[PDB]
């Protein structure tokens, strides 16, 4: 504390704190005859002493401090967000008081003399009080008096006060509690309860105790963001450093506990050097509760009985210090927002210490406290299934904590009702199709957070949701088969679209830091072993592949011999992210588009700044293994040249998102994505349309981009490519990868190229092989550039410069000022000898494929290697074709004529929804030439032709096998 006024307009953000760690510490305080002020070193919040106030009822003391109270607007301007000036302090009662402490603000006040507030004194332990001086008093600039009046209707009494503070605080975070009413309240949990109730029986109680034990087992024998410490020397050393001691008639003294978010009320950047030094002595709750958990785990594993007892005493003392510090029911502590980050491992520690807390008579206090602070999560913790219940962050950061809270309930019947209700909650959250863009699983196996398919959030949710189902398995509390089935679909999908990292197009805002299925591995074991007919051989076979375990290892793990899954082969459509996956041998190709319902990219203030082209009709090829080891290197990466994309090559200042904070650019129409045929063949249809008026986006940049994928190959075609500037800098990237000693060779037309730097220009009938063994045959292009070159780029978080050496090739569309086009073919198993053979078949009147149509209405690709035809109806149309005559909606149709049958698939990749509305099915009428008889696809012969009726739900393809009528 200084001689300056509070909120000194001179230095508004500098908190004025009465902590008494300074010379003449009571200088600014006066008392009436019926009050006595002493320092005590018995307990304190900041510095080693607190104000002991002995009083008779109605007696006052006065703090004399000039307050220049800012408006909410002036506070907000000073800090840069919605702010209010706050008055706060800590008080300790050694015994409860039945009445109210009155705090009054005014000028030159005395016992007998503007505005003020009340604090109920019915409690023991530390409590914090924090009120907005502008919004929470029942204030003219001349305030110099803060009068603390003991309650009238109570004969005498005593109170410890510390850390009386004037600060600028976040306007969201002065919360009401059992001591103070503010303008803000986080209402208490009100648990839902499902009927019928399960009875208290030995069988149901035993199942509850086995669920608790199974949780203990998971935490005592590696969690992300759990700073595990197993060295007991280290736990004892950290614990002693808390300087906790039990006091005579109750409570503790030890270092003050504060959450990472509670520190805001101090404005610590702006603290005077004296206050900062004391503040720096606080303990961050996150660290403290992590320590409680590590001690609990060590306790559970400890074989030495002396050490074991010591670890229990350490845990219970930490528990007593935490409760006495005011982390108790009815104590807001001004705020506890983002409570999970500070407390998640406290919840889990209570499972391990449940019997110790029972014996110490602390279980009801710890349960009431955790329940109270959990009210921040009321939307999930109440356990009433809603459109928001499928929250993927919940499944990651809160679901096991939620279970642990319920198991901590002291009454047996209520504990069984809560865990029964939880099982129903989790089942519904894992079963329902949330409307619109809300979080959760989807029927194609995509899994959404931030209103789209998001592996970076779904992968940790899959791990923990699988664990939850496994914890409850084979009990009266087991998750419904419908939730198991949905989660299996999403997790088998993740195995398909990862190799073992998700591709660049699925990286969300973390390009070059893709999530890996390796982090989810244990979830496959958990979900396999929780099957109704356990083990689920598909999920077990994936667990062994991903975890690098052999068939010989399977018997001990699963109780029967299972062969590790081979990599999935064929084509899989995922219109939930307007993508598809083509798999052949050890390669995965991620084909990705975007549309009204699928954002192109997530770009934040410091994430994915150059990610504009993440979903521009990309076709990233990934062999099984590290993507970095295959040359997907962020340093020097040209963000313009995403593999398969058609882009405008821009300087990075122009490619950067035009929004300083968040942009999630959605497309201009519902239709773009993929479809599949026989689980083997795929097609992408991408209508590249830019916004009419977004800064840095050329409103006239357009392209129609189709890909047909079958076996070892993909046919890429593009048409109707345009820009505002005659296709200047408009380019289609064949590939880009870093040059390393392992990635040193390109082939061009049978010649080995290793020089750096190197440039050449190729054209129709030329071919290349990149260092990852992908071959590219140029089948239509005037100008293909190939470059081995030093590149300068910038990293996606802070735009700081990077550099690296890269091999790349791209089509230059500037040679066709209007409606530029391309065709090329990729071989996934290319060798110079096989590419010589494919080039020869291309020169033989194109024995590889034929484009039957390539315009703004339809792209039709006949693959002559596979004998499959792909039809990208960008618009409804009548066509001239052997098989297809007409389609009445934008759609993707595919055909395969085999021996005695014609197989037809159809879909729209349009999800037919908004951010708000549920997807509904689209009816697609596909007329085919000839008379056919036979899948849920309906057909009707109609003259010399056959009407097929497809139902496209969430872009999930349907197919039918037809055979000719005579
Ligand atoms: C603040 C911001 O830039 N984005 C908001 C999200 O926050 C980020 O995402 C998450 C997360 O999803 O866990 C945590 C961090 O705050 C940020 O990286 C997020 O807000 S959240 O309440 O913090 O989670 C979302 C809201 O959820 S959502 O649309 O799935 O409903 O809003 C983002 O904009
Ligand atoms: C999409 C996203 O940001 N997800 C969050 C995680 O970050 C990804 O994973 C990790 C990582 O934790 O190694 C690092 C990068 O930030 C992302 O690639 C991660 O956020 S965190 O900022 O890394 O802590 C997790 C945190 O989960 S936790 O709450 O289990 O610790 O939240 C993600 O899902
Ligand atoms: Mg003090």
């Amino acid at each position: 504390a200084t001689s300056n006024p509070a909120f000194d307009p001179k230095n508004l953000m500098q908190s004025e704190i009465y902590h008494f760690a300074q010379n003449n510490p009571l200088a600014d305080f006066s008392s009436d005859k019926n009050s006595i002020l002493t320092l005590s070193d018995k307990r304190s919040i900041m510095g080693n002493q607190s104000l002991l106030w002995k009083w008779k009822g109605g007696s006052s003391f006065t703090l004399h401090k000039k307050l220049i109270v800012p408006t909410d607007k002036e506070a907000s301007k000073a800090w840069g967000r919605s702010s209010t000036p706050v008055f706060s302090f800590w008080l300790y009662n050694e015994k409860p008081i039945d009445g109210y402490l009155t705090i009054d603000f005014g000028e030159k006040l005395i016992s007998t003399s503007q505005a003020g507030f009340k604090v109920k004194l019915d409690f023991t332990g530390w409590r914090a009080v924090g009120v907005s001086l502008n919004n929470d008093l029942e204030l003219g600039a001349k305030v110099d008096s803060i009068r603390f009046k003991a309650p009238s209707n109570v004969s005498q009494g005593e109170i410890y006060i510390d850390r009386i503070m004037f600060s600028v605080d976040d306007a969201r975070y002065q919360w009401s509690d059992y001591q103070v009413k503010t303008r803000l309240s986080e209402p208490e949990i009100q648990f839902h309860n499902v009927k019928p109730q399960l009875p208290v029986t030995p069988e149901n109680l035993a199942a509850i105790d086995l669920i608790r034990q199974r949780l203990i087992n998971e935490f005592v024998g590696k969690e992300t963001n759990l700073a595990l410490e197993e060295n007991i020397s280290k736990l004892k050393s950290d614990f002693d450093a808390l300087n906790i001691h039990t006091l005579a008639n109750g409570g503790t003294q030890g270092r003050h506990l504060i959450t990472d978010k509670q520190i805001i009320i101090y404005q610590p950047e702006n603290l005077n050097s004296q206050d900062k030094q004391l503040f720096d002595n606080y303990v961050i709750l996150g660290n403290y509760t992590t320590l409680m958990f590590n001690i609990s785990r060590a306790y559970v594993l400890e074989k030495d009985p002396t050490q074991k007892a010591q670890l229990k005493q350490m845990y219970l003392l930490m528990t007593k210090h935490l409760l006495d510090q005011g982390f108790v029911k009815g104590s807001a502590l001004v705020t506890t927002h983002h409570w999970g980050y500070s407390s998640r491992w406290w919840y889990i520690s209570t499972l391990l210490m449940s019997d110790a807390l029972k014996e110490a008579n602390l279980q009801t206090q710890v349960y009431d406290s955790l329940l109270w602070y959990s009210r921040e999560f009321k939307s999930s913790f109440d356990m009433k299934v809603s459109a928001d219940s499928s929250d993927l962050d919940y499944f990651n950061t809160l679901s096991r904590q939620h279970l642990a809270l319920l198991l901590l309930e002291p009454d047996d019947q209520k504990r069984i009702n809560l865990v029964n209700t939880f099982s129903h909650y989790i089942t519904g959250a894992l079963t329902q199709v949330p409307p619109g863009g809300k979080d959760g699983l989807r029927p194609d196996g995509t899994a959404w957070r931030h209103e789209g398919n998001y592996p970076g959030y779904s992968f940790p949710a899959f791990k923990n949701a699988s664990q939850l189902i496994y914890l409850l398995r084979d009990t009266p509390f087991s998750v419904g088969e419908s939730g198991w089935n949905n989660l299996k679909k999403a997790m088998v999908s993740a195995w398909i679209y990862s190799n073992p990292e998700v591709g660049l197009p699925l990286a969300g805002r973390h390009p070059f830091n893709s999530p890996s299925l390796k982090s989810v591995a244990q979830g496959y074991y958990w979900l396999a072993m929780s099957a109704k007919s356990s083990p689920d051989k598909t999920l077990a076979s994936i667990y062994l592949a991903i975890s690098d375990k052999t068939q010989n290892e399977s018997t001990a793990i699963f109780g029967e011999t299972i062969t590790p899954a081979s990599l999935p082969q064929g084509f899989y459509a995922f219109n939930g992210g307007a993508f598809g996956i083509h798999r052949w041998q050890d390669k995965m190709v991620t084909l990705k588009a975007y549309n009204t319902n699928v954002w192109s990219s997530e770009i934040y203030n410091k994430d994915n700044r150059y990610g504009r082209y993440q979903s521009h009709g990309v076709a990233q090829i990934v062999s099984n293994g590290s993507q970095l080891s295959q040359g997907y290197q962020q340093e020097g990466w040209d963000w313009n040249r995403m593999q398969g994309a058609t882009t405008i090559h821009l300087p990075l200042k122009d490619l950067d998102s035009p929004k300083p904070h968040t942009l999630m650019q959605r497309g201009e129409r519902g239709f773009s994505g993929t479809s599949s045929l026989e689980g083997q063949y795929g097609m992408m249809a991408f209508d590249l349309i830019y916004p009419a008026n977004l800064e840095r986006f050329d409103p006239n940049f357009t392209a129609k981009k189709s890909v047909l994928a079958a076996d070892n190959h993909l046919i890429f075609i593009g048409s109707n490519i345009n820009s505002s500037d005659k296709n200047k800098n408009v380019e289609t990237t064949l590939f880009q990868h870093a040059i390393t000693p392992t990635l040193n060779t390109l082939w061009i037309n049978g010649q080995k190229i290793e020089n750096m730097p190197y440039q050449t220009t190729l054209q129709q009938g030329d071919w290349l092989i990149d260092s990852n063994g992908n071959g590219y045959l140029i089948t239509q292009a005037e100008k293909v550039n190939v470059s081995r070159q030093h590149q300068v780029s910038a990293e996606n978080k802070n735009r700081q410069p990077t550099e690296g050496n890269f091999s790349s090739a791209w089509i230059d569309h500037s040679t066709r000022p209007k409606d530029a086009s391309y065709e090329y073919m990729v071989f996934l198993d290319a060798t110079p000898e096989k590419m010589g053979e494919m080039a020869q078949k291309f020169r033989e009147n194109n024995g590889l494929y034929q484009v039957l149509r390539k315009d703004k209405d339809v792209h039709i690709i006949l693959d002559k290697l596979s004998n499959v035809t792909g039809y990208a109806f960008y618009q409804p149309a009548s066509i001239e074709d052997k098989w297809i005559k007409k389609v009445n909606k934008p759609a993707i149709v595919m055909t395969h004529r085999q021996k005695d049958t014609l197989i037809v698939s159809a879909v729209t990749p349009d999800l037919n929804m908004t951010r708000q509305k549920a997807a509904t099915p689209v009816t697609i009428n596909v007329t085919i030439n000839g008379k056919w008889q036979s899948s849920e696809v309906k057909y009707q012969v109609s003259g010399d032709n056959t009407e097929l009726t497809f139902t496209s739900y969430f872009g999930i393809p349907q197919e039918i096998k037809l055979s000719p009528l005579p």
